[PDB]
């Protein structure tokens, strides 16, 4: 009965935090383990810098953004907005926070003031390895790129509006999907251009999460049908260059629909989840409602000449 309130995974993946009506808590994803309980209440949103001592979070006052410090139990800033805060990064450098429909981007230290004016936008944003992605405030289907060092690059990604962006590791890519769409787009952060584009066919249900390998191969997506599907932006393994006894040249080109879909097990009580690559072929998922991560594999198999989930751990998340 000590609900999370919030969870999120660090910058690089390898921790997960998160929040109750009574704590914080956070762990290492792989191998899973708990590294840190702190008691706190009211906690509704929590984040994490790399694996430092900062942690930021909010509590009963929605509009405030508490910058924390692990090890000396104190808070080192506070930071407030004129709306409830939404969308929340940080970084050695920024601190970007969402509210209405302004972002505004604070330092990472002393001062800890705005580091450039606020920017409007229509609901969707992220911020990875210095680079921002948000929705333009009129067109919801068209995003804004911008390099954060203290020109800009503009797409007209979707004609509805754009359900979530995913940066990729190297943040070189950004993949955009829109609301209830049937098409999953990938763009060039640089001058946007349009790389890769999914048909999710099938799969009709909305979108929870989409998430990136690590080296920027695979993508995966979760619908709330609860199934997994990952599509291939560019091919990993170190492939036979020949076929049918030397016959054939074997190309590997990425195809337009999903590589393999997986129908997750979960009970009547799900709210939602977030999911997470922790190599190139293998990925977590994280259940709220029961605290549990699970552990996936992506796998070729020859034998059917098709890619193959498995699901090689379930446990729960201690508090």
């Amino acid at each position: 009965s000590n609900p999370v309130t919030d969870y999120e995974f660090n910058q690089d993946q390898s921790c997960l935090i998160l929040s109750t009506l009574k704590s914080f808590e956070i762990y290492n994803v792989h191998p899973v383990a708990h590294i840190m309980s702190q008691e706190m209440r009211h906690l509704s949103k929590v984040r994490m810098l790399h694996r430092t001592n900062y942690v930021a979070f909010v509590t009963g006052v929605k509009e405030v953004v508490h910058i924390w410090d692990d090890v000396k139990k104190q808070d080192v800033s506070r930071i407030k907005v004129d709306a409830p805060v939404k969308d929340l990064f940080l970084s050695r450098e920024f601190i970007v926070v969402s509210y209405g429909d302004v972002i505004s981007v604070f330092k990472f230290g002393n001062p800890w003031k705005r580091i450039t004016d606020d920017i409007r936008f229509g609901g969707v944003c992220e911020f990875s390895n210095g680079l921002l992605v948000y929705s333009n405030e009129f067109n919801l289907g068209q995003i804004h790129i911008t390099k954060l060092q203290s020109k800009g690059v503009l797409i007209k990604a979707h004609t509805n509006p754009i359900k979530m962006v995913r940066l990729n590791r190297k943040s070189d890519m950004v993949a955009t999907c829109s609301q209830d769409g049937t098409i999953i787009r990938v763009f060039k952060t640089e001058d946007g251009v349009l790389v890769r584009e999914f048909r999710r066919g099938l799969d009709r249900a909305d979108v929870v999460d989409m998430k990136w390998s690590t080296d920027g191969s695979k993508l995966a997506v979760v619908s709330d049908k609860w199934t997994l599907h990952v599509f291939e932006i560019f091919n990993d393994q170190d492939n036979k260059r020949h076929a049918l006894k030397g016959w054939i040249n074997m190309k590997y080109f990425q195809s337009e629909w999903s590589l393999c879909n997986f129908k997750l097990s979960v009970d009547k009580h799900v709210r939602g989840c977030k999911i997470a690559w922790i190599s190139e072929s293998s990925l977590v998922v994280v259940w709220p409602h029961t605290r549990m991560i699970e552990t996936f594999k992506v796998v070729f198999d020859d034998e059917m000449e098709r890619w193959l989930i498995q699901m090689d751990q379930r446990e729960q998340l201690m508090i």
